[PDB]
């Protein structure tokens, strides 16, 4: 019936209003640690901070801060860690979190340079022979291989705890065609990407929460996590009718502020979910159609 509401809202162009209702009702919690003078240079955006109750703490004794939130979806049984695009001084902190939280995958939904502006540090190696060493957190990162597609790239990295010489394989999923404050070209390409992450096991419970990020870790990241959670709930009981997307987004906003930044991203979330439902309900051949429609082939 979410599709009914879609026709309704669309029919009466009330997405801006619907979206504003969610903002008026969104949770609001203190972000004291994020605002401490010492963590000023650890935040990319003044207006984007993690709540204290759900922030990820680095296991270091010096300063345990990092702009990241653990979005823990109870009913859905899935957790994601949303974070901002790392800054030049926080890449070490970024991989420390990945290691400490035991994440297997990292989903980047933005590009390093957007609209002629640096939206994220180049926190992973681009060439196999030039690995990166993060002196502050004592970690080493090596590009092992990368599969480049038309609008997204999947990299295989090796992360090594230089202190224990223990190594882990990290899968890096990079969506390169999602405009800042924009929406995927189509839900086909989006779902194709999402399912690719799902195929990798990165979202399994046997692994730490997958780390999701865009430039701030709220706009495009929210859109991604919302569609995934909604499709998962729908899957648990095979009942599209029992999935209240607006209510799910509100449940997510209790863990991090401003998930989904525009009324169009919200509208897209609906589209993505509705289309994704086709696969969840027994039509496994739609996944191939998405792959085709996406045109991932160079
Ligand atoms: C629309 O606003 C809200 O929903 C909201 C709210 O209801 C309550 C409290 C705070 C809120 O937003 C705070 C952040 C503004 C804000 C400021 C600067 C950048 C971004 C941003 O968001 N997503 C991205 C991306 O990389 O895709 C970016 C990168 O440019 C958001």
């Amino acid at each position: 019936e979410m599709e009914k509401e879609f026709e309704q809202i669309d029919k009466s162009g009330s997405w801006a209003a619907i979206y504003q209702d969610i903002r008026h009702e969104a949770s609001d919690f203190p972000c004291r640690v994020a605002k401490l003078p010492k963590n000023k240079n650890r935040n990319r955006y003044r207006d984007v901070s993690p709540f204290d109750h759900s922030r990820i703490k680095l296991h270091q004794e010096d300063n345990d801060y990092i702009n990241a939130s653990l979005i823990k979806m109870e009913e859905a049984q899935r957790s994601y860690i949303l974070t901002q695009g790392p800054l030049p001084n926080t890449c070490g902190h970024f991989w420390e979190m990945v290691w400490e939280q035991k994440s297997r995958g990292v989903v980047m939904l933005n590009r390093v340079m957007e609209k002629g502006s640096l939206k994220c540090a180049q926190y992973w190696p681009q060439k196999e022979e030039k690995e990166m060493i993060f002196e502050d957190t004592n970690l080493k990162l090596t590009l092992i291989s990368e599969d480049i597609k038309s609008y997204y790239t999947v990299r295989q990295l090796e992360l090594e705890n230089l202190t224990t010489q223990e190594t882990r394989e990290i899968l890096h999923f990079h969506y390169t065609t999602w405009p800042d404050f924009g929406v995927p070209e189509s839900p086909a390409s989006f779902l194709n990407f999402l399912f690719k992450v799902r195929e990798s096991g990165s979202l399994s419970p046997e692994h730490g929460p997958v780390v999701v990020h865009c430039s701030a870790g709220i706009g495009r990241s929210g859109t991604f996590c919302l569609a995934d959670t909604c499709l998962l709930l729908m899957d648990k009981r095979k009942d599209p009718s029992s999935v209240d997307i607006k209510k799910v987004l509100l449940e997510m906003r209790k863990f991090r502020m401003g998930l989904i930044q525009t009324a169009d991203q919200l509208r897209f979330s609906y589209l993505a979910v509705i289309e994704g439902a086709k696969f969840i309900m027994g039509d496994s051949s739609v996944q191939d159609q998405w792959k085709e429609l996406s045109h991932e082939d160079l």
